[PDB]
DNA sequence: CATCTG
DNA sequence: CAGATG
């Protein structure tokens, strides 16, 4: 957590690196499960021959590690922070919508400032575009007071269209969190679940709605279950508008909203240990559901929820309050 | 994993 | 359809 700090750190920072940069997925791959060992490692390497004894631990690592261990550099993580080609990937995919593939025939191309894209903005899918268009606004973070008037807004809206909706904002607006990056809404309805052969206008009518009211600013993608899109509060009194925000709606049968409204509200943490937990408790989840384990090895079969709450009973838990889910 | 692109 | 993004 702090003993193999840098080492970690500077393996993360080469793994990272060949995958965005090189295609190098292996290698990528390799140095996240080292960073990985070493990370968990109660001891504090104090070489290459030392980390090496360890399992991911190749010797190519191990002659990175001794060098850094050696000087408090190294040269390739040195040569690549100049690299204006392997910067403009990093720069670019920043882009909403622009991956690492892309960052490369961008650059290729000689793409690599968001002046390279404007310029070349034909070039570029619509969520490209979109996601140039509010680079700024899109890396703000969200403050909880625009959040709740962000929740206040949908809530006010899926009610009016249909009583029977059910809408949650998940995330760590739903764990107590000053500010959010996106807004995240799980979706359902009774008329819609399992085995229950569909109903798309159950998300579009509601998409619909907010771009009535005009909330939804811009569509990403929009399928018949998650919808990807923008949004923006309205500007009051004219002198101070709002920045342009990412949210995402998605429709869940009614069947398992409350493990997947368990399950998005995370922490990631919260969730494993829950898991993990309920596990013993002769269970298992995932995002959608809970069934009881058999003990030939696995089983399956639904167990009914109505509540976060039915789940914790299942594996006999103290019900969280979202705000403690912390881990 | 669900959507889009081409 | 593969392949890419989130
Ligand atoms: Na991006
Ligand atoms: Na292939």
């Amino acid at each position: 957590e702090t003993l193999n700090g840098g080492i970690t750190d500077m393996l993360t920072e080469l793994a990272n690196f060949e995958k965005n940069v090189s295609q190098a997925i292996h290698k990528y791959n390799a140095y996240r499960k080292a960073a990985s060992v070493i990370a968990k490692y109660p001891h504090k390497i104090k070489s290459g021959a030392e980390a090496k004894k360890l399992p991911g631990v190749g010797t190519k690592i191990a002659e990175k590690i001794d060098e850094f261990l050696a000087t408090g550099k190294l040269r390739k993580l040195e040569k690549i922070r100049q690299d204006d080609t392997s910067s403009s990937i990093n720069f670019l995919t920043r882009v909403s919508g622009i991956g690492p593939s892309a960052a490369r025939k961008f650059v290729d191309e000689g793409i690599k400032t968001l002046e390279d894209l404007r310029k070349n903005e034909d070039k570029l899918n619509h969520h490209q575009r979109i996601g140039l268009k509010y680079f700024g606004d899109f890396e703000k973070r969200i403050p909880r007071e625009e959040m709740l008037q962000m929740q206040d807004i949908v809530l006010n809206e899926v009610k009016k269209v249909d009583s029977e909706y059910i809408a949650t904002v998940c995330g760590s607006f739903r764990r107590g969190a000053e500010s959010s990056g996106d807004m995240d809404v799980l979706l359902t309805h009774p008329s819609f679940t399992s085995e229950s052969t569909k109903q798309p206008k159950l998300l579009h009518q509601v998409v619909e709605q907010l771009q009535k009211v005009h909330f939804i600013t811009d569509t990403l993608s929009k399928g018949e279950t998650k919808f990807m899109g923008v949004c923006q509060l309205p500007s009051k009194n004219d002198e101070k508008e709002y920045p342009h925000r990412r949210i995402d709606i998605r429709l869940i049968p009614k069947d398992q909203y409350y493990c997947g409204v368990l399950y998005f509200t995370g922490s990631d943490i919260f969730n494993k240990n829950m898991r993990a937990h309920a596990l013993e408790k002769g269970f298992t989840i995932n995002e959608y559901t809970i069934r009881p384990l058999g003990v030939t090895g696995v089983a399956g079969e639904p167990l009914p929820v109505d509540s976060e709450k039915d789940i914790f009973d299942y594996i006999q838990w103290k019900y969280r309050e979202p705000k403690d889910r912390s881990e």
